């Protein structure tokens, strides 16, 4: 039989220094080709390890389809093939739309409902050991037409059933002060906790309520600069203890009033205080 292994790339859709990602075509079917730099080897090996061990399958996890490596003159290529979201990540589409309570709502139950179908251990045979991602934020979130999104990029997930470290701005005061307890699987389920709670902030930000909405802006824009350094995200998350502020305009709005306890509780300092996300998963269906 034959197999049909050409991929037509189409369009570069981001690059950056883990490689480049683009919209590419095998069997008239779009699909997603990511090119991995060789300074981001190791996130290929990691996603391509997880896959081999568990095949995780989940609407709200972007979609595996294939992982290559490719022999070269002096080098390897090396490629994740997924499927191909049109509407692009959270963090584009928050910057040219706004919410209204519904879409909101069903945004962030559907990150809920990805990262907890990571963190939870499954027996039996169809089962999947827990994962945690260690580097959620809103670029690491995509779209769907149907407007739920999918969680993507596992290349710094761990398994439980040199080393690297995930974006600075989203890293729990336990990674910047180093009190983190490695050994203990749970520990890497709270740090991506804290970071689901910053995202939850920035998308409640766009949920229009009584003709008011903020504009998108990152977690902590207003008290580091752009591409923070570890110690600027350490005196601010650790030392001064600051957290993303809550307008009051929330506070008339009861989604947006529900969903900032909600965040608060993604957000404490001591992470075994922290919800846990079938809780959150919880909490939002009962929202609205
Ligand atoms: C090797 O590389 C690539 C292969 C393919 C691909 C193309 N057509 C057919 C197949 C296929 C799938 C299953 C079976 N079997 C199932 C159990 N019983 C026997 C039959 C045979 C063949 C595959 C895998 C696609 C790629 O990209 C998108 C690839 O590159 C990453
Ligand atoms: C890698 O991705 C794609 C692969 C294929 C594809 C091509 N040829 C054969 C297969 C196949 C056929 C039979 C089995 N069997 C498994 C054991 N029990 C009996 C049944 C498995 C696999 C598949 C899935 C199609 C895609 O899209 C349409 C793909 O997505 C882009
Ligand atoms: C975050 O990680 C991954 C994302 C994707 C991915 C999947 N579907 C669609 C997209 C996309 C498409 C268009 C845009 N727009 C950006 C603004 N201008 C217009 C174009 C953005 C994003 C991407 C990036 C694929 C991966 O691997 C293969 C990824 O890595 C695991
Ligand atoms: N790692």
């Amino acid at each position: 039989r034959t197999v049909a292994r050409d991929i037509t790339l189409l369009e570069c859709v981001g690059k950056g220094r883990y490689g480049e990602v683009w919209r590419g075509s095998w069997q008239g079917e779009n699909v997603a080709v990511k090119i991995f730099s060789s300074r981001d080897e190791k996130s290929w090996f990691r996603e391509t390890e997880l896959y081999n061990t568990v095949m995780l399958r989940h609407e709200n996890i972007l979609g595996f389809i294939a992982s290559d490596m490719t022999s070269r003159h002096s080098s390897t290529q090396l490629w994740l093939i997924t499927h191909y979201h049109e509407m692009g990540s959270l963090y584009d589409y928050l910057q040219l739309t706004t919410l209204d309570t519904v879409s909101c709502l069903r945004i962030v139950l559907s990150i809920a409902s990805g990262l907890a179908h990571l963190h939870i251990e499954i027996f039996g045979t169809q089962g999947k050991p827990a994962i945690a991602h260690r580097d959620l934020k809103s670029k690491n979130i995509l779209v769907k037409k149907n407007g739920q999104c999918c969680i993507a990029d596992l290349g710094l997930a761990v398994m439980h059933s040199n080393p690297r470290v995930g974006t600075k701005r989203y890293m729990a005061p336990e990674v910047l002060d180093e009190t983190i307890q490695v050994d203990c699987f749970d520990s890497y389920k709270r740090v991506d906790i804290w970071a689901f709670g910053l995202v939850l902030w920035e998308v409640a930000r766009r949920m229009v309520s009584n003709g008011i909405v903020e504009d998108y802006k990152p977690p902590f824009y207003d008290v580091v600069p752009n591409d923070p350094s570890f110690e600027d995200m350490r005196k601010v998350v650790c030392v001064d203890q600051q957290r993303p502020n809550i307008p009051n305009r929330w506070f008339s709005d009861p989604t947006l009033t529900s969903l900032a306890k909600l965040m608060k509780e993604c957000w404490y300092q001591n992470p075994s205080a922290r919800l846990t996300a079938l809780r959150i998963k919880k909490t939002l269906t009962k929202i609205d």
